[PDB]
């Protein structure tokens, strides 16, 4: 029971360790069991944390409880000592559930000056007189009042969710950009993992129990980049020949149709090109907008295909020596789209429909052509 | 501090989107001599303010995590304007709502409808300049950028910095300009613009990804000057009577292959023994087609089953790998136009008796 | 003070070590009655964890923890609920201790080993000089039961690292163990144990850990990192090697047919090379187990339907050339079709295929010449 | 029990090894082909000196290795006994000197075994210590299976019979390997290991397809699918091809009817996924028509189906179902089943013909 609390109490210290690891700089340095129970520092200010849970139907932190002021005596003992720069120490305590208190009420509220002259009481208004303890902490707290009232300036008070594991969760899925949402779980289970050993090794040979934001921040991007293997762009094409946008198209003559024209393609391949290239001009814009291919590597692809029609034509050229022209520009039209199914976007697969939506748009700017001579029918 | 060509408003919003939350959408907007010009009287300004106000009254976007960054490229001043950037809490905006609708008291035609537009409603407008944030250009845009993604992310990748803030960069113009050629609002998501960096950082991180910058065409001087020199690979084309664009195509893909080679070399990603296998099995492969095309097209000229087996090596020589890595199209050609540079391999079927 | 702190980190690094060592049936308990209590079943574990930061023999006559131990694991046998018949009781220790009643305890096994063991471990312990002594009164007041436990006591220490001995466990006893990314295994099955027990914990419930599940999250981690879809082998045989030429001419079942349609010196050295290196390839995978038989057949299979499909090609496109021309017209466009095809789903060289094609024109199973099963039969 | 054909004598050879840690080499050898364990059967003397001599080599690490035998049934001997009893350093070494006394006479035949064993005293000792004698029993199969369900953690409680089967194939790869190299049947454990979590692996991702294909020419629904002359079959004897090529369509196109209904049963492949599957070979028969038609104009009408049918099977090869790998049955079934409806053909005027 009582080794079961404290166990939890420490879980309940490394799951905190991690969560602020994850809402860090590149240069924060945060502690372990070193001064107090998680003291951060950025170089800048310095947080110092305590995580006290107990949860049994009963306020951990109340107007008359044996931990709250035991936290209070250690902060301005550590205050005290002369080691912290007060200027820009900031205090905090953090409790997993909520917590309801007029002391709380009055310390986490009324940082200013004007306000901390009233606050509180004035010696022993409020709590009266406690009954017979070590009481000790009592006038350690209330023996100055400019460090008091500093510190009541300077105290913050944060709740928690009801489960440190979600909490963790909700962490990373606010503070990081671009968060795994899928693999949520994976990534939280190995940042704990490397954590926990982190802070054993360093125990281990009493070295002090200090994790840099940078470490974290370097195996946060390997798991990341470990688990962003997405290899095939997806995509749901429901287009058909009987679609009002299809016939649009067809009807309404862009370039890519009066060079299909041109070299008297049936009504059936007029029809599949139009669905391909709108797909293909659909599809861009939904990746683009997701962040999975940017306009620098589609005008890649689109160097690629080029290249690729340059060399059919010659093949093709070679090929069909003496037939009618509107025969050598079909055969380099279905030889170039028997080849420009091969190369991937971003290094990620791409559908058929893709290649060829990017063929006729290519064909729609007459960068690229079936009919031998298309640039001076249609210049 | 990636290509500094990209515009100065656009720095701004990747920095403001670095540092964002996963959940929070920057509805980035602009307005626009030299003078003092944009004060109280600005149109553009109130319609601005009159789009937001539609799109809160849409109900698509939240209010809550929303950030209306509003871009001057100079220091423009006006009391509204330093109202609505300078009020950020609830009683705050407030009180400059009043203020406001008191100093455009009595306004003109041309920004009537906009007033009526905006002075629908109190909560909304409230809520809207307690978001609001105006921000002049800065004269040092990108080290501000490059300080910021040193400094937030957690993971910057020290090792390419120029590259990774040339990808990015060029997909929050796209996003821009897909916005505004739309004419939809430039709601840019950072869940997005995470996703995106997410990938470029981690096309970076994974050794399996062979990345090269490809930058040479027709009009380069390391590309005619090689064409003119005539070199034993530009030789061995001449031979089979190739048009002028398949040398310059032949040169921009050995250059290209020859730096590739020296920086992944020099990187660490490919052995110098690892290029030797690839060039070993581009030999087989040009050695299996030229034993097909001199059965197939058996008769025909010289020059012809020359230029018949140049492009099948063309076709057929991509699908093979350097190092377990995939390699583009330009590192192929150029490692066989290297081969037939020390005639080790050639088009002609009389390639070593002529050269 | 880390003391606390560490003592259960290396609690927590023991209930990962303990179910990697478990069937799967085993339960085991954290916090629950004892330190660690594993449940197979047939028998019960219960393990205490002791954890000292110096090089001073924290158990080294006396020491107050040894006894606690001691007390509450009579007490646990006195209460009743646990089986004595089939109990082990088991102390750990992060460090080596030296100990002559730690010897004495964990020596004896036997009944009169236990009597010798229980009569002569009253030599020094029999002066209770500092307070709580109710513990040795405890343990030194029933004869039966003090037997029992010496019999059934066993002692073992760590190395100097728990996170060392964790993975050195995992090496050891998980068969195909993954010691390439040993160190993300690790850091993924100490978080999911960690988030279990803090779930379990945090509700009140239960703090037991199942062997079963521990055992399916164990297998997805080491099923996603075993996807290299890529099979490595290094060809270093050329034209000059000495097994080369010696292939060559002792004339094997594929060199005769490549003889049948002219092929010229340079394809008979580039089909000996491709051969060899695919045999010694298919022992080397079989071997590690990267590949076996049955999968090799079905990749023989495979290449057997695509020969029958380019004979069909071949035939129909070189009908009236002399039959050596259709021969090796057959056998380049075998050549280039054969390398778009896997092995176990994994990715193989140019190599392996013109080996396989040259393995199974041994076996007379496929031919290049129009006539080869009557030439070579 | 995964397909109990397997020889006996593999069963328990894959039993202890799932029954072991990652560095433990074993040996095996079926000393049967008459009590053959006796102290004259040279057959026994022969194993344990070429043990010896392996031990003595240094490639064998004698502390993690385990020397099991087999005697087909059972057969037994007092040297047999002290080998297979005897565990402890002092027990090996009074089993070592009770066998020493026994082999007294001289036995010409075993009498360069005697001598090649008995050179060394701890060499024979740790090899007596880590001699184990199985003997075959007659529940394997089940001993087998159970061992797998108990011992190996994660395991594979849906696809069991199938797990089994690759694993003894392995092993029985592994033992010919060993019996046709004329070398020490060595089964080391952590390739074991290692095939067992391919095996694992495999059917536990998500990614590949997997089927298990066994039809053949001979097969009995082959045969009469042929017989029977559906649309496909039909479609294929207008161009006239060989009586070959009809026993390849109907058993890619049986395969193919098999796997889409286990793969849609498993949940691997949905329902709509094989729409949009068969709508992207549609195309490419449709490319593939015009670019034949283009190439071999004025050909015979027969010649031209062939010519189509060709590229459509060496073409279609390419593609994936849903992002997963599929293999050339699955491809070119699909094209059949799609000739059945008559909605691609392979003769120029299929569709005016039948």
């Amino acid at each position: 029971t009582s080794a079961v609390s404290s166990w939890l109490g420490y879980k309940i210290q490394e799951y905190r360790l991690t969560q602020r690891l994850l809402e860090a700089n590149n240069s924060s340095c945060i502690g372990f069991e070193i001064l107090d129970d998680l003291e951060e520092h950025t170089g800048s200010t310095s947080t110092f944390e305590q995580d006290k849970i107990s949860t049994t139907g009963r306020n951990i932190v109340s107007n008359h409880s044996k931990d709250l002021w035991k936290t209070l005596s250690n902060w301005m003992d550590l205050i005290d000592s002369g080691e912290i720069d007060v200027d820009n120490t900031i205090f905090l305590l953090f409790t997993n559930k909520r917590c309801h208190s007029e002391v709380l009420q009055l310390l986490s509220t009324s940082q200013a000056t004007e306000e901390a002259s009233k606050a509180f009481d004035e010696i022993l208004k409020i709590v009266s007189h406690p009954s017979p303890s070590i009481a000790n902490y009592l006038n350690n707290f209330s023996k100055s009042k400019t460090d008091a009232c500093r510190l009541i300036s300077k105290f913050t008070y944060i709740y928690g969710s009801g489960s440190a594991p979600h909490d963790l969760r909700e962490s990373y899925k606010l503070h990081r950009l671009g968060a795994l949402e899928e693999h949520l779980d994976e990534i939280m289970y190995e940042i704990l993992g490397w954590v926990s050993d982190v802070l054993t090794l360093a125990a281990e040979k009493r070295q002090p129990t200090i994790v840099r934001a940078k470490d974290f921040g370097a195996r946060l991007g390997e798991i990341e980049s470990k688990y962003r293997q997405k290899t095939i762009l997806n995509y749901f094409c429901n287009r058909s020949s009987e679609s009002e946008d299809v016939q649009n198209t067809i009807k309404d003559a862009p370039n890519y149709i009066k060079q299909l024209n041109l070299i008297n393609v049936d009504d059936s391949e007029l029809e599949e090109a139009a669905i391909a290239n709108l797909e293909t001009k659909d599809a861009v814009v939904e990746w683009t907008l997701n962040g999975d291919v940017q306009d620098y590597s589609y005008r890649y692809y689109q160097r690629e295909l080029r290249r690729c029609w340059g060399i059919q034509k010659q093949k093709i050229h070679l090929d069909f020596n003496g037939r009618p022209e509107t025969e050598v520009g079909q055969r380099l039209y279905i030889e170039c789209l028997n080849n420009v199914t091969r190369y991937y976007l971003e290094n990620k697969k791409v559908g058929d429909f893709f290649a060829h939506g990017t063929l006729h748009s290519m064909a729609d700017k007459l960068t690229i052509g079936w009919h031998p001579e298309f640039d001076k029918k249609l210049g």
